[PDB]
């Protein structure tokens, strides 16, 4: 009855989600100044180059120069000896106007309560008892350690860290009506960037005790457990030198670390028009509502929609069995107390709101209670 089930996160210094962050200070930089602007900012990273293209349709007056820069500052890539600089980085603009053809048959005109979605697509929300937050342990603890390792660097215990990491856990579940039960980690991977100075050994040691044993419940551990610490053996070249990133390219990461499902579209960058965006923050709100509220365990929502249209296209309930309602019973409840439409959605969880770049690194979900986080009591 037993099985294997693994998840991965990236630290906030990834090449990838370095450009995520990047795209959704651009959102929330435009955001402050004018809630109604249309944004559709992709990011790409490689060596000494910060790369912005896109379309945006906005009133503000924004600093690209500085909103990039600020961005990597957090992030903490500042100096050439680290690979990256936001001091001395190009930061390059290729960004246009919104395509009038999808203004006009979108939102020209429209009221907002009945705009069309943005584009076509599929979403999926996802949420499970397994932990108070109702993600998946996999994702929750891989996410904990990259931010372990960002809290260590920033705050001096291991100086020879770097912003570039990646995690994976792996831990062993038992099935329960449908249900999944947490066992044991059975596997973790750590991998960061670090300095010239510090030796394989140390590194090992300080990534076991100092952060896998701060982040980890000993209850998941035993002698049985693999580490893969530091496994490629050396990670001195890192960030975009080490690896091209783009935006949209951790969106397993941002969501649910390869349970539930996942219909491609990405999140950062982009203004709630985009229900890639928008629909799968409302599809986590029905699924966490629908298990905070006692209905389900374990539940898996998709949503559709077609450019220019406001109300999806298709909705489905699927409860993997944890419900004494039937799937068709969960439909109705979840139509009689959502509106799914993008203007709809905009005004319950209020995405007009610059707070987009806080999203962008340790997931969109499980975190901070975002309005998407707190469940909507049903009435059924
Ligand atoms: C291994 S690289 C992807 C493959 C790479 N584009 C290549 O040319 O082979 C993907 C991610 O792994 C991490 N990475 C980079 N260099 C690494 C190294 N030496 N050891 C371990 N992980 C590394 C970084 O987070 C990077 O974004
Ligand atoms: O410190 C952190 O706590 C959590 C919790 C989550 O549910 C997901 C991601 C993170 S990163």
């Amino acid at each position: 009855g037993t099985f294997l089930f693994t998840s991965e996160s990236v630290g906030e210094g990834h090449p990838d989600k370095i450009c995520d962050q990047i795209s959704d200070a651009v959102l929330d930089a435009h955001l402050q100044q004018d809630p109604d602007a249309k944004v559709a900012c992709e990011t790409v990273a490689k060596t000494g180059m910060i790369l912005l293209a896109g379309e945006i349709t906005s009133r503000a007056a924004v600093d690209y120069q500085k909103v990039v820069r600020e961005a990597v500052k957090h992030i903490g890539y500042d100096d050439s000896s680290k690979g990256f600089d936001y001091k001395t980085c190009n930061v390059l603009v290729a960004l246009e106007q919104q395509s009038p053809d999808i203004a006009q048959g979108v939102h020209l005109d429209r009221n907002e309560e009945d705009i069309g979605a943005g584009d076509q697509g599929l979403m999926f929300g996802y949420a499970t008892d397994e932990t108070e937050e109702c993600m998946p342990l996999t994702i929750v603890l891989a996410h904990k350690l990259n931010a372990k390792l960002a809290e260590l660097r920033r705050n001096g215990t291991l100086p020879w860290l770097r912003p570039d990491s990646k995690t994976q856990v792996t831990v062993q579940y038992m099935q329960d009506r449908g249900a999944v039960l947490p066992i044991r980690v059975h596997t973790i991977v750590i991998s960061v960037q670090h300095d010239e100075e510090v030796c394989l050994d140390e590194m090992r040691d300080a990534l076991k005790e100092k952060v896998i044993k701060a982040v980890v419940p000993a209850k998941y551990l035993d002698e049985d457990t693999i580490y893969h610490l530091q496994p490629s053996g050396r990670f001195v070249i890192g960030g975009p030198q080490g690896d091209a990133g783009l935006t949209g390219r951790k969106i397993i990461v941002d969501t649910y670390g390869g349970w539930g499902a996942h219909g491609g579209g990405a999140f950062s960058g982009k203004d709630y028009t985009k229900v890639d965006r928008s629909a799968a923050y409302a599809a986590r709100w029905v699924a966490k509502s629908l298990v905070k509220g006692g209905l389900c365990r374990r539940v898996l929502v998709q949503v559709s929609y077609a450019i220019g249209v406001s109300h999806p296209l298709s909705i489905s309930i699927f409860h993997y069995g944890t419900s004494q309602k039937s799937e068709r019973e969960l439909l109705e409840i979840v139509k009689k107390n959502f509106d799914l439409r993008p203007g709809v959605i905009v005004r319950d969880l209020d995405l007009k709101k610059p707070i987009y770049q806080r999203t962008a690194a340790y997931g969109h979900f499980g975190r901070d209670s975002f309005p998407w986080e707190v469940p909507k009591k049903l009435k059924y």
